[PDB]
């Protein structure tokens, strides 16, 4: 699923991303939108061989099992598949444990180099939230 920008902001604040660990919706906005251009389906293979998945790009070496990535851990205890479904609760389960691991949303390299202190609001401007 390609989701609107309105869209996910919603999605994302039922499922309480909102303010999670301090960071505002338009920050989750901002780091969707640059990991995953809003696409649930989003693959991208990494050079180590680990892959990341989905919406927020979750990576297979830590947070997820997808059987190819030796070495890895599964700390959310979810197929990596789960987080290409059109519902985003695993991707957003999962991003509220990298986002409380201890570098909060720096975990996101794309978050840190196109999000991170900029007008962040202007993702959610507009919107019925
Ligand atoms: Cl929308
Ligand atoms: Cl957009
Ligand atoms: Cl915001
Ligand atoms: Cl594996
Ligand atoms: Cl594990
Ligand atoms: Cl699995
Ligand atoms: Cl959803
Ligand atoms: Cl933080
Ligand atoms: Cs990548
Ligand atoms: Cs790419
Ligand atoms: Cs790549
Ligand atoms: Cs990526
Ligand atoms: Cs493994
Ligand atoms: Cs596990
Ligand atoms: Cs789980």
């Amino acid at each position: 699923k390609v989701f609107g920008r309105c869209e996910l902001a919603a999605a994302m604040k039922r499922h309480g991303l909102d303010n999670y660990r301090g960071y505002s919706l338009g920050n989750w906005v901002c780091a969707a939108k640059f990991e995953s251009n809003f696409n649930t389906q989003a693959t991208n293979r990494n050079t180590d061989g680990s892959t990341d998945y989905g919406i927020l790009q979750i990576n297979s070496r830590w947070w997820c099992n997808d059987g190819r990535t030796p070495g890895s851990r599964n700390l959310c205890n979810i197929p990596c598949s789960a987080l290409l479904s059109s519902d985003i609760t695993a991707s957003v389960n999962c991003a509220k444990k990298i986002v409380s691991d201890g570098n909060g949303m720096n975990a996101w390299v794309a978050w840190r180099n196109r999000c991170k202190g900029t007008d962040v609001q202007a993702w959610i401007r507009g919107c019925r939230l």
